[PDB]
Formats: C-alpha cells, sequence, structure tokens
C-alpha cells in the first residue's frame, strides 16, 4: 500500500502556525503535499455570521459586566460548536481511508489545527476565562472523535513576551492577554497530558494528588501539570468530594483520545523560513499510516483541495 | 469466543410510553439505563428541560429573536446529549464484532442520535435552531458500532397527545407543534434508514428534491435543502454535503425496530421482548468487558436516573 503522512499544526493563535504551514507546503511539488487551512469562510459566513467577532465581543461584554456568566456561556458554547464543525466533518470523512501505522509518503497532509483545538483546547480556555461551564467543556470532550492512527500533532513553543508582541501586531479579534495566557496554559497542559499518558499515567490513581515544556520525551509530569487538573471544580464534585461518575467517564475518554497521539514541539521563536525548516526536520520522526484502498490517495487529495478552496481565505 | 452482548436502544418521540414500558421490562443479565434526568436537572446544568421549553415559548410569543433562541437551544442540546455521548465513548472499545444466549442485555432509554440529530432537527423545524448547528451535531455522531438496535415507536397522533399529556417531564410545556415536528423527524429517520439500506444514494437523488425505497423527499435529507446551506447557484456547500455523507454512513448500519405503543403497558413490554429475536448481538472484546459494562450501566442508572 502507499503511505500517508498527516501533520496537524496546532497551539495558541498568533504564533505563526498558518504561515509555517503554507511555507512547508510550498516546498513540495504541487501534489506530494496538500494544505488543509483554518476554515475561515465557515467561521465568518457559511457556519454563522462572524463567529470569531462574536467570541471576542462576548468575552469583552462579560469582562465589562454587561452580560452574565450564563448568557456568555450559551453564546460561547454555541459558537464553539460552529468553530469545530469543519474539523469534525473532515476527520469523519478521512477516517475510513486511514489504515494502520506503517520510505517517502505518497501523500502528506498538513492541517491547520486538529479537532481538539475547537473540541477541547478553546473550550477549556474559555472555562478559565469564565465564559464556559466545565460541564460544557466535558460535553465537548466526550464528542472528540476516535483518535486516528498516525495522528502527529505539532504544538508551539514561544516566550510569552514575544508571543504578546506578535499578537499585538500580527478578524473580529480583540486584544486579550488574559485569553492568551489561558490558551498558552491549556496547550502547555495538553503537551504534558499526552506525555503523562504515554509514561503510563493513570488519572484515577493520581486524582488524590490534585490540590490547587517540550514533549514526546522527558519524565512523567505531575497530574497537576496536565489537563486533568482543570476538572477539580465544585460543579463537578459530588457531596462525598469525588467527581460524579459521568464526569469521571469524560476524563477517561480524554485519556483514551490523547494517549495515542504523537506530539512534537516546534520553536516559533525564529523567522518564518526558520520555522519551516525546523518543521521539515521534525517530520522525519513522524508516524505514517497505510491507506485502506489504493484510490484513497487521490480521494484524500481531492477532499483536501475541495476543503481548502471552499473554506480557506 | 468472548461472551455476547445485546444492546437495545429505546428511542423515538417522547411521551409515547418509552420509560414505563422498559421499567416493566426489568434482573441480573439485563440492565436498564434510564434517562439521565438528574444530569438534565442538576449535574450538567439547572433544569435544562424547563430551559428548552421556556425558550421555545418565548420565541413563539415573539419575546426573543430566532437568533437568541438558537444559541440557547444549541447549548442546551449539548447538555442533553452529554451522558449519551460519554456512555457511548466508554462502551465503544468493549464492543466486538457481530455474533443463541446473550450473556448480557443492555436496554438504553434513547440512543445518542436523539440528542445529536432528532431533537436538533425538530427544533430546526420549530425555528429555534440553525441548520448549520444541526449538521455540527451530526458531524459528531459517534461511529455506528456493530449490533446497534434502535427501537422506534408507532402511535397515532391523537393517542400520542393523550399519552404526552400525562407524561410531561419537569419543566416541559405541552406543545403540539413540537410534538408534530418530533414525530415528523422520527418518521423521516425510519424512512432514511430504509432508503439507505435499500441502496439509496443522496447525491444521486439530490436533484429530485427541487421540482424500491422511499423517495428522498420523505427522508431526513429533505430537511437539509435549507437555503443557509446552499451556494448562490443552488449547490450544497461541500462542508455540508460531507456532513450528509456522514449522516448516511451512521444511519445505514443501524438496525431499526418498530414498537407499537397503542396498547397496554404490559403489552408494550411483551412486544419489546418479541422484537428482541431479530436484534443483532455482538461479542465483547475482553473477558472482563461484561462485568465492566454492567457496572457502567448500573452506576449511570443510580447517579443520573430519576
Ligand atoms: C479551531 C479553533 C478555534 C479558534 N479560535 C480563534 O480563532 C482565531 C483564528 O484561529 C483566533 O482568534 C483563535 F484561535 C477560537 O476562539 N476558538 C476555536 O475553537
Ligand atoms: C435525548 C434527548 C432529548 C430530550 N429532550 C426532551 O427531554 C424529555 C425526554 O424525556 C422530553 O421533554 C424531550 F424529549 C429534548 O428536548 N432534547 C433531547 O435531545
Amino acid at each position: 500500500m502507499p503511505t500517508l503522512l498527516r501533520v496537524y499544526i496546532d497551539g495558541p493563535h498568533g504564533m505563526g502556525k498558518t504561515t509555517t504551514t503554507q511555507l512547508l507546503v510550498a516546498l513540495g511539488s504541487r501534489d506530494d503535499i496538500v494544505y488543509v487551512p483554518e476554515p475561515m469562510t465557515y467561521w465568518r459566513v457559511l457556519g454563522a455570521s462572524e463567529t470569531i467577532a462574536n467570541i471576542y465581543t462576548t468575552q469583552h461584554r462579560l469582562d465589562q459586566g454587561e452580560i452574565s456568566a450564563g448568557d456568555a456561556a450559551v453564546v460561547m458554547t454555541s459558537a464553539q460548536i460552529t468553530m469545530g464543525m469543519p474539523y469534525a466533518v473532515t476527520d469523519a470523512v478521512l477516517a475510513p481511508h486511514i489504515g494502520g501505522e506503517a520510505p517517502p509518503p505518497a501523500l502528506t497532509l498538513i492541517f491547520d489545527r486538529h479537532p481538539i483545538a475547537a473540541l477541547l483546547c478553546y473550550p477549556a480556555a474559555r472555562y478559565l476565562m469564565g465564559s464556559m461551564t466545565p460541564q460544557a467543556v466535558l460535553a465537548f470532550v466526550a464528542l472528540i472523535p476516535p483518535t486516528l492512527p498516525g495522528t502527529n500533532i505539532v504544538l508551539g513553543a514561544l516566550p510569552e513576551d514575544r508571543h504578546i508582541d506578535r499578537l499585538a501586531k500580527r478578524p473580529g479579534e480583540r486584544l486579550d492577554l488574559a485569553m492568551l495566557a489561558a490558551i498558552r496554559r491549556v496547550y502547555g497542559l495538553l503537551a504534558n497530558t499526552v506525555r503523562y499518558l504515554q509514561c503510563g499515567g493513570s488519572w484515577r490513581e493520581d486524582w488524590g494528588q490534585l490540590s490547587g515544556p517540550q514533549s514526546n520525551a522527558g519524565p512523567r509530569p505531575h497530574i497537576g501539570d496536565t489537563l486533568f487538573t482543570l476538572f477539580r471544580a465544585p460543579e463537578l464534585l459530588a457531596p462525598n468530594g469525588d467527581l460524579y461518575n459521568v464526569f469521571a467517564w469524560a476524563l477517561d475518554v480524554l485519556a483514551k483520545r490523547l494517549r495515542s497521539m504523537h506530539v512534537f514541539i516546534l520553536d516559533y521563536d525564529q523567522s518564518p523560513a526558520g520555522c519551516r525548516d525546523a518543521l521539515l526536520q521534525l517530520t522525519s520522526g513522524m508516524v505514517q499510516t497505510h491507506v485502506t484502498t489504493p484510490g484513497s490517495i487521490p480521494t484524500i487529495c481531492d477532499l483536501a483541495r475541495t476543503f481548502a478552496r471552499e473554506m480557506g481565505e
């Protein structure tokens, strides 16, 4: 069978993810590699009207005390649903074509973000910003699609000071450093969570230890430095002080989805050509998969180009 | 060979009798997974059912916009579906291939598609959810595992009105339009499964909407000839067409069984038992899967059942 390499570039906004992705794709001959962009057109038009603008405006009205947490939550939850839809459909239509983990790839697919960005990371950050309930975050977690083989996720490293400057320059967006801190924190926790699970970590065994860096290598993190720490909140706790079982089961799903992921860390604290070449070096250690039919390769190619055409800027 | 499992999802429009009939149907090699009322009223959010019906009522009276109602309905639907989604996700790895004596029978009050497809679709028909949000929920419907037996109800409308009148849940308001919308959706659901199983292809038949199996106009696909979903030239945007491809994938491998509710509670129970002989069983994946499934089921029941 021919092989496929899927690479999801993810992490907080404003790091240079999208530029880096385009540069890497520009290296390949036209169809040895395809780009799957942020579905900006879906967010701004097809899915709803100006969803990004809606998100930042809602947070700002919450902060200013012009709306309640509950009103902010229903708007945020509904908008996060819209944000994630194209990621969910894409994953769903790709799924049957993906075979077992497997000599250059017949096809390389570079994604701008994985489904977990809209289904986990952004909701979790909004929870920290007080604009989503943790119960709602856990409903999104429960709906994270089964993690396909050869799911290579590239997350970003970048000093906060540089990141802030970068954001202050390079939508419907408003400048919110608090949200930036939360989303940086959330993606840091995510990297640690995958590494914790790969090192044999069991959240149920470590839950009692709760009371309040790079990845795919290094020692096992403390549970308090993983995403599990966010979910010890009064809303989720039964009178006896344990998590309600329904929420505990959502954490089980979280562990199952993240544990089979292949995380790599890319240093964004450099020029665009630098990030590209750094990303190119990283791909050597990334996991390829087989496809399930011979004509899966052109089918996948067409899906990606159709998607890009319809929804990328 | 691993022991066998029978999963039975009792679904369909609410207020037909689904929660009493199965209450009767139970007691060791059979577990009843009741509707997660406690999650709906307390754990997930405060009185989600009241929230839903109040919002539709306010929209009807023109006290809020279509827009305000949709964001409210959308997030509320997220809360409604959550226990159904976690349960499916934690059960999924335990489910083996198709497979006689079942080691364990799981009777669920509703399948994930109630909250991820049918109720959202009905609210779309009620003007209180956008069709793009409906297709977002559809895109997240978990893959259809082997042995997915879904029981849907049959009941004439007037009899259903009578039943519903006595089966109002906390916060529910009696709404004949919602009753009609939800009955229509489940009727379309049954048709859609049959359309798909008999080889229907929505992309091939899509042209027929704009003028041996059901006509596409009598399936769930007809709902998504919504103008929000269409480019200026009338074509579905691909992203929406893909959600329809997913909808088709999910439904065609479901096994649908019809339970006539127009009879006594014990008659309904007997009818459900009669239906089981056609249902498809699966093996589990590990020896300990059965006890684990049993624990999940009983814990769900205890913590979230009313
Ligand atoms: C995917 C994604 C998401 C992107 N975003 C935002 O979209 C913008 C562009 O990525 C940026 O301001 C931020 F990343 C969300 O607020 N939520 C999401 O789920
Ligand atoms: C599952 C489920 C759902 C149930 N409901 C409602 O909850 C009650 C189910 O017993 C009933 O009033 C109605 F069916 C929804 O409004 N949406 C759903 O998704």
